[PDB]
């Protein structure tokens, strides 16, 4: 589909059974979701955005379905006021900017 | 053009007769640029990132060349670690997310 930008580019995502809302974010290197458990191994990481850094949990080789599109990769979990789909997974569903 | 996301979407912008590099950010409501001079009046505004809020200066109806496309709207200026083009201007230049 083609998503215009008059509104926030929010879509539905499925991860580990649960359905969630998430922002398709081209200004994000990383994918970061609201605090939750994910199966298996994780590492502490620090990420930086506007107005500071937050401490998160890095989970590798995680599957998320985004608008009925398979995408596997690193998923960060932490105190984010919004679920953020970053480039690492956007590339995986063939997401591009056009104008 | 069609910009892929295997790398930070960094385009050439022109503002106040200065060439800068800026990030095409779908996950940003606003356009935030690093400290610089701009003509006209400004208001104060708070904006929130991942880490917290920052104090920025709101300038209205500022001309800005984004990847060879004219936009005239609200530009925020303040302590941001990256030049961000947000949805207010991305819509102006007819930019869309596609996949
Ligand atoms: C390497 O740095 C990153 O890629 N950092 C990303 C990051 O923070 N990416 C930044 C760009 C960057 C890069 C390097 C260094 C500083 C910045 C812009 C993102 O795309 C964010 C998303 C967001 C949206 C919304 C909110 C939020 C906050 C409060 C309430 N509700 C929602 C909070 C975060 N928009 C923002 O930070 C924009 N925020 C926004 O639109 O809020 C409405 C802003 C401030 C640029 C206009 C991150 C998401 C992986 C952490």
């Amino acid at each position: 589909p083609q998503i215009t930008l008059w509104q926030r580019p929010l879509v539905t995502i499925k991860i580990g059974g649960q359905l969630k809302e998430a922002l398709l974010d081209t200004g994000a290197d990383d994918t970061v979701l609201e605090e939750m458990n994910l199966p298996g191994r994780w590492k502490p990481k620090m990420i930086g955005g506007i107005g500071g850094f937050i401490k998160v949990r890095q989970y590798d080789q995680i599957l998320i379905e985004i608008c009925g599109h398979k995408a596997i990769g690193t998923v960060l979990v932490g105190p984010t006021p919004v679920n953020i789909i970053g480039r690492n997974l956007l590339t995986q569903i063939g997401c591009t900017l056009n104008f």
